[PDB]
């Protein structure tokens, strides 16, 4: 019974923000070797970048002068497709 | 050589999307026990929830009737503090073909 050399680290689960890498070795000719077949380490500890997506422009409205508004969504993510902007919601009221 | 009882799984590394929990044990009266002092299992494999944050309302503007608009930001995250709404950006501006034969 002998322990083989440690294998290469696997792929990190997360590209950023914290992931785990696993390294494996094989015990030969026995089910009970002294040591461990699997080790785990931290990987990709760099903070995820901040993705910014701008909302569609508000319809032009009078203040003559006209103005329109927009907002930005900010999120710390690895995939830009995970951040999305929802539908435009409009609220109305009457003033006399 | 003797293995102690398994310890608690401790805290999962990730709150959602996949994490690992580790439980530890101690080898007694020996430096070479058959087995491992630590075991790892999967935890919190459920996909992360979609967090929604609404933007501040635009100032009321006439169409009398008044109307205002707002948007919502949706993101798959574990911490709501990681999702934020940015600053309000405003664009401003000021406000016939005669055919004489
Ligand atoms: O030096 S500062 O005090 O200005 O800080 C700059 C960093 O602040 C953020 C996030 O705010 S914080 O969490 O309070 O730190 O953003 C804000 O400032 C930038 C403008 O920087 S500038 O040098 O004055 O040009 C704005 O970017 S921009 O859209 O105007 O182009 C941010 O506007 S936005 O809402 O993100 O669209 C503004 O955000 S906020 O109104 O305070 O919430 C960091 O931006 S972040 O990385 O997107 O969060 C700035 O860091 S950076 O490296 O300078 O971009
Ligand atoms: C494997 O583990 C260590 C060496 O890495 C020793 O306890 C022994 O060689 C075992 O087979
Ligand atoms: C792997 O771990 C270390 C090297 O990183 C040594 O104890 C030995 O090479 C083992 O196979
Ligand atoms: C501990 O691991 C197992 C028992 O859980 C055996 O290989 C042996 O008792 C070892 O000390
Ligand atoms: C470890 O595994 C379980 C507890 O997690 C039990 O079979 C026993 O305590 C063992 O040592």
């Amino acid at each position: 019974m002998f322990w083989t050399g440690w294998g290469p680290w696997e792929r990190c689960t997360a590209q950023c923000g914290g992931g785990i890498q696993a390294r494996r070795r094989i015990c030969e000719n026995g089910p009970d070797c002294a040591g461990c077949n699997v080790e785990y380490q931290s990987c990709n500890t760099n903070p995820c970048p901040e993705l910014k997506k701008t909302t569609p422009w508000t319809p032009w409205t009078p203040v003559h002068y006209e103005q329109r508004f927009r907002y930005t969504c900010k999120a710390r993510l690895a995939d830009p497709n995970l951040l999305e902007v929802g539908r435009q919601r409009i609220e109305m009221r009457y003033c006399s």
